[PDB]
Parts: C-alpha cells; structure tokens; sequence
C-alpha cells in the first residue's frame, strides 16, 4: 500500500509564516549572513509530499520472527498504569496546537473544567468505538536551516489528532510508552541516556571489540516506511503488558482509528489525502519508532550475520558498532544488512558505510570528540556541526519563539567550545541587555519539555554532564575547524572575539551575586588566564533533573 493518498487539496498555513531570517542588532551581533539562513514553510510541503509518498515492500523472515518473540516475551514482564485525566493533562506541552472544540493547552494545563469534561467525553468515545477513523490535520512544520552547498529543504510535514485526542493517548499509553522500551532493548534504549552516558556507552562499546567496526543507518523518510502490520505489532506488544481493562480497549481503538491510518485535513478543514502510515504527531511515534527500528536492526544484524552486534537505538536513529571481518568482507556484510532491513520495509536514505574511527560516525546528528579537563586528563563528549544550532539562535534573537532550540542546545551540547564560547556569551549577553536572567523558559529536548530559568544552567549542566564541563581545553583540530569553518560561512564573529566578548558579560554576572555570580564564574572560566577554583555547586545536589525541570511530553513532532 502507499504510504500516502493526497486529493490535491494544499497542506495550509494557518497564520503568516516568514521564511527569511529577520534581523535586529542583537541577531546580527550573532550572525551577519542572514540572506543563508531560512525558514521552511507550507510553500515547500508539495516537495515533500513526493519524498514521503511511496509503496512499501515488506518480507518478514525468522529472522524478523525470531526478534519478535523475544520483544513480546520482554514485554510481557512489563506492569503499566492508566493516568488520570488530570495526570494527562499536567503532561500536555504548553503551546500544543489548540483544540477545534474550544480549548487550548493552557486550559489543559490548568485542568479547566470546559477542557476536562471534552477529554473524558473523547475517552468515553474510545471506550465504546474501536472502529470509525479520528480525524488528523496535516501541518508544514516551520523550522530553521542554513542553505547547503549541495542541494533549501522541504518542510517535514506533521500529522496530529485534536488535542481531546492527544491527552487520552497519554491516559491510556504514557505509561506504556516509559517503561516498555527499556524492558524490551535494555541498554540499547537510547533516550535513557545523558549525552555523557551516550558517549561512555559508545566508547565502551567501541573499546570491547578486537577491531571494531560501526555504522549509523539513514532510513529513507523511516515515518512513511512504518507499514500497518508494523502499527498491528506495535499494539500487539503492548498488549503484552498487565494493563487496565479500560487502557486495553483504549489502545485498540487508538491503533484502529488512528496509529494505523485515516484521513488528512489542512488548516482550512479541506480533506487532504489519506495515510497508511506513522502519524509524525502522536504519542507513540518516538516509542514506536525505537521499538519497530530495533526489531528490523536486531534481525537485520543476524540475516548479515554481523559478529557480536552492539545497537544504540534513539526513535528511527541507529547506530551499530560490532566486530569487523576486515574491509571487503563488512563491505558486503553492510550491503546484507541493508537488503535485510529494506525487505523488512526499511531502506535506506544514504547507503551505511563502514567505519573504523568511532569519530567519523554521526548519530543522533552528532559524533564522539575528545578534549582535555583542567587536569589535563582525556575526556570524550558528544559534539557536533553548529551550523544548524547557529542559525536557529540568531532566529531566536530576532524573533521571541515558545520553544528556544538555543537553551537545549547549551543544555546537551554544554561541554562543546561552540556552545560554551558562542551560545552561552551571546545569550547572556542578550539576557543581560533585556535584563530576562530570572525569566523561565521553554525548551524540548526530543519531546521531552522543560521549563528552565537561565540562571539555574550551572548546577543544571553540573548535574547532567559533572564539573569537567566548565574546564574542557585542548579541543581536536578537527573539531576547531569545523566551527572556524562555520562562522566564516555564517558571518559569526571568530572564537577570540567571543573570548573578549566573554569576559564582559562574566564581569557584569560576577557583579550581580547570587545565581548570576555563579553563571560567570563556572560557565565562563574558560574566558580568563587566572582561573577560579570551581568546586561543585550546592543546588546541584539539591535539583533533581529528570523531575524538577518537567513541562510534559510530545510523544511525536511538534504542531
Ligand atoms: O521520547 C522519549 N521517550 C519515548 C520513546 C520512549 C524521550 C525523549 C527524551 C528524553 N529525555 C530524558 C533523557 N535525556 S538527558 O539528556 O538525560 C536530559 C535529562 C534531563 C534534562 O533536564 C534539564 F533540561 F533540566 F536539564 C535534560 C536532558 C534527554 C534525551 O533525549 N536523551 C537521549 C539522547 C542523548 C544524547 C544525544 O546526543 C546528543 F547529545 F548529541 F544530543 C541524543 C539523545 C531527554 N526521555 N525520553
């Protein structure tokens, strides 16, 4: 079956969308070559359409059987709730598309009572039909790029229910979907892991084979590859679980009338198309993505006959380190393991490679690079191209944004020289200059929601990455090149202009006291030749960072 059906009908905006970077002093203090920088919009949604469009060949094996098994016995050990309404509701993002029926995620948010009494009468309609297919909207995502050299992209196009619809998935599979995949994969479950944990995993990985060999697999457009019986399966291995008797009819009707397809409505309520394949927008997209790439990736491995497989599987990404059978051989190898992971409905985007330097793979959109602490002591972390953090941030300068890519940036790539000399310099100089330091704001880190204040970054980034963070030096010349390279392109100020730039806004912190002083002491130590001594902060200890910081959760892409 085709993955999509489209009636000609436009995929519509709803408000004014801009796709040129607008531009203030501030911005530009970041970024001068603004005419790079782009927003994608519904202009570009019928390019995309053709790539996302297509007939899927699915031939499952024993090999595939044989994974199968294993996950739905893994899945059978798993205890999972029902939530509440009003715990549904406390995890609906803020900003979340409204409500057709009169209520936004605010009102969610708040527990208003008009938003509660529709979601339990959307609950109730889930309970009595299994059958009728719920309504979806079909959105251009609006997301910033910088041009590339060769090849603007195509808006990714997201597919998502009413927001009645989208707190009951979460009444009946938010559970679910937090325990299942590290029940079933174990230490393969990507999203358990820090970006810290991330590169240990990987290094460790690396370090236990005899000669290692690893690869990342680019699915092509892995959504439109995920195929009804994939959807069937998915609900299958939920259904493993000891559940509710309510969140089992529930989870059947939300597979039946939604994960396994239905029909597509634009802004203005014109009938689209229809899809029969992975809704981008809905709770189970990033849980059914990890648990579907795993299945095919496992079975994969074995139909090539891959020698002592190590996976790390985050949604549709995957990486494979496993131990090598020399260059002719794990040529061929990766050629199986794609014929394998094609028939099961999964081919590839750029063909893998075979890698022999842990450094040259990306993953996760980033790559394993190596500095040194103030003890001169070896220190892998996760780093990667700034490109695309870059041009986000000079947006976000320019134009105030519900969700900020440059706080979750600085969050998980804290360790990096451009997130500590460029993000973490302009944007509090930025918050100083609109005096917003104490101001709490909204970030998203792979659907997973914060609410942060600026001023709380030090013991938050203590917390998640440890105080080597505030004194990595002696980066690779790989990596200062890649950023060189960047701010030449992109018309960013050079790191020595941000080091002077730096010690400005450390002074400015340090004259504030409090919180503020322990921003431009830790964060900025870097920036001085006369080095204070950093000892761990006390709030590091006392914060708790998967909860204290929570603002709910979007199972799939954005609205
Ligand atoms: O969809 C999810 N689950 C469904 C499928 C079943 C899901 C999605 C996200 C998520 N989390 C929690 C763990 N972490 S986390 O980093 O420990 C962290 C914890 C607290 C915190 O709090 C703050 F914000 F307050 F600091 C901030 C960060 C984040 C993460 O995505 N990790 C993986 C990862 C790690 C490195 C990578 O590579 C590179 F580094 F390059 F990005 C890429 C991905 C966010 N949990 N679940």
């Amino acid at each position: 079956s085709m993955s999509y059906s489209w009636t000609g009908a436009l995929v519509t905006p709803c408000a004014a969308e801009e796709q040129k970077l607008p531009i203030n002093a501030l911005s530009n203090s970041l970024l001068r070559h603004h005419n790079l920088v782009y927003s994608t919009t519904s202009r570009s949604a019928c390019q995309r359409q053709k790539k996302v469009t297509f007939d899927r060949l699915q031939v499952l094996d024993s090999h595939y059987q044989d994974v199968l098994k294993e996950v739905k016995a893994a899945a059978s050990k798993v205890k999972a709730n029902l939530l509440s309404v009003e715990e549904a509701c406390s995890l609906t993002p803020p900003h979340s598309a409204k409500s057709k029926f009169g209520y936004g995620a605010k009102d969610v948010r708040c527990h208003a009572r008009k938003a509660v009494a529709h979601i339990n009468s959307v609950w109730k309609d889930l309970l009595e039909d299994s059958v009728t297919p719920i309504d979806t909207t079909i959105m251009a995502k609006n997301e910033v790029f910088c041009v590339q050299p060769e090849k603007r992209k195509p808006a990714r196009l997201i597919v998502f229910p009413d927001l009645g619809v989208r707190v009951c998935e979460k009444m009946a599979l938010y559970d679910v979907v937090s325990k299942l995949p590290l029940a079933v994969m174990g230490s393969s479950y990507g999203f358990q892991y820090s970006p810290g944990q991330r590169v240990e995993f990987l290094v460790q990985a690396w370090k236990s084979k005899k000669t290692p060999m690893g690869f990342s697999y680019d699915t092509r457009c892995f959504d439109s590859t995920v195929t009804e019986s994939d959807i069937r399966t998915e609900e299958a291995i939920y259904q493993c679980c000891d559940l509710d008797p309510q969140a089992r009819v529930a989870i059947k009707s939300l597979t039946e009338r939604l994960y396994v397809g239905g029909p597509l409505t634009n802004s203005r309520g014109e009938n689209c198309g229809y899809r029969r394949c992975r809704a981008s927008g809905v709770l189970t997209t990033s849980c059914g993505n990890t648990l579907t790439c795993y299945i095919k990736a496992r079975a994969a491995c074995r139909a090539a006959g891959l020698q002592d497989c190590t996976m790390l599987v985050c949604g549709d990404d995957l990486v494979v380190i496993c131990e090598s059978a020399g260059v002719q051989e794990d040529a061929a190898s990766l050629r199986a393991f794609t014929e394998a992971m094609t028939r099961y409905s999964a081919p590839p985007g750029d063909p893998p490679q075979p890698e022999y330097d842990l450094e040259l793979i990306t993953s996760c959109s980033s790559n394993v690079s190596v500095a040194h602490d103030g003890a001169g002591k070896r220190v892998y972390y996760l780093t990667r191209d700034p490109t695309t953090p870059l041009a986000r941030a000079a947006w976000e300068t320019a134009r105030h944004t519900p969700v900020n890519s440059w706080l979750g940036n600085i969050i998980m790539f804290a360790p990096t020289l451009w997130a500590r000399m460029i993000l973490m310099t302009h944007f509090f100089s930025v918050l100083i200059a609109r005096d917003q330091l104490e101001q709490a704001l909204n970030c998203e880190i792979y659907g997973a929601c914060y609410s942060i204040e600026p001023l709380d970054l030090p013991p938050i980034i203590q917390r998640l990455h440890g105080l080597s963070a505030f004194s990595l030096h002696s980066y690779s010349p790989g990596e200062i090149n890649r950023v060189a390279a960047c701010l030449r392109k992109l018309g960013v100020p050079p790191l020595r202009a941000w080091r002077h730039r730096a010690r400005s806004v450390r002074a400015r912190l340090l004259s504030r006291g409090g919180r503020a002083a322990i921003c431009g002491k830790y964060l900025f130590n870097w920036a001085v030749r006369t080095k204070l001594k950093l000892t761990p902060i006390a709030a590091a200890g006392r914060l708790d960072l998967s909860g204290w910081f929570t603002a709910g959760y979007s199972g799939g892409d954005i609205y």
